[PDB]
DNA sequence: ATGTGACTTATAGTCCGTGTGATTATAGTCAACAT
DNA sequence: ATGTTGACTATAATCACACGGACTATAAGTCACAT
């Protein structure tokens, strides 16, 4: 569907395993319902600018580390 | 209201202004509405990510250039 | 399959829902798998008496009001 | 231990003992094995429902007679 | 008769994830009128 | 030109649940040897 998104949706998966991470921790981390984290990672959603930032906050990860590893997933061969 | 939305909007404004465009020409430019631009960048919209992909594509931006610009907008 | 299982199982059901408590609630306070829960209400699964004292203890009900449901339940038509 | 698990095998060795039985009877009766009677009855098993339905069958108990008897010995 | 121990093999119970209908909150989109 | 106020309607996001596969703990079932 959408090109930003599958890399959105990667790039948190991406990071939640890099932190040994479970996607029901992530979910209660991020303060989302635990069918969201797997609804985001298993298709793609098309998820808010809020509710990305709740991600980013549990995957205990800042703002900007986000983006610059979804800068380096965009340019990918 | 959200940090980061915040600067989503200045950076889609920013961008707009560097590019000399309107807001009516960034709504045409993308296929939304002109009072739903604005609204974005008054910072009275949560946009998805599908939603904010219209707009780099309105603004003529890719989406590195616009989140290497919106890091460096996130760093004060 | 087994006569008393899903008897059991029923009960556990009824309990549960009589007492307002989801799924998710009742494998919280049995720790037990919100997965094991809904394998027993679903399919009348096979457990074990420690694994249905968990429930009771879960269920925030006694032994005796349980065996008391479950002679009641068996009893119907 | 279990306290329900103590009480469960009390009355399944109180029951097997009220009717007269061995182990050994109780074992063939309910196409179980004996030292996996003796081990109940010792209170070293965890039984499944099932297995508890089989030995009820052995006893020639229904459910709700072992039910009524489990809850009365329950209560000291 | 019953009670051990110790040793396989079935399965109970765990752990991480997928996929789904139904409901609620909210973004997406477009009016009217402002300046 | 841009701003703001309601709106309607799509859909983001929630909530309770089912379902699967793979792995781990342990109950199910059977030996030998006590007594």
């Amino acid at each position: 569907e959408s090109f930003l998104l599958s890399k959105v949706s990667f790039v948190i998966k991406k990071i939640r395993l890099e932190k040994g991470m479970t996607q029901e921790d992530l979910a209660y981390k991020s303060n989302l319902d635990r069918t969201y984290i797997s609804g985001i990672e298993r298709n793609s959603r098309n998820l808010t600018i809020k509710s990305l930032e709740l991600i980013m906050k549990g995957l205990e990860v800042s703002d900007v580390v986000f983006f610059e590893m979804l800068i380096k997933e965009i340019l990918k061969h």
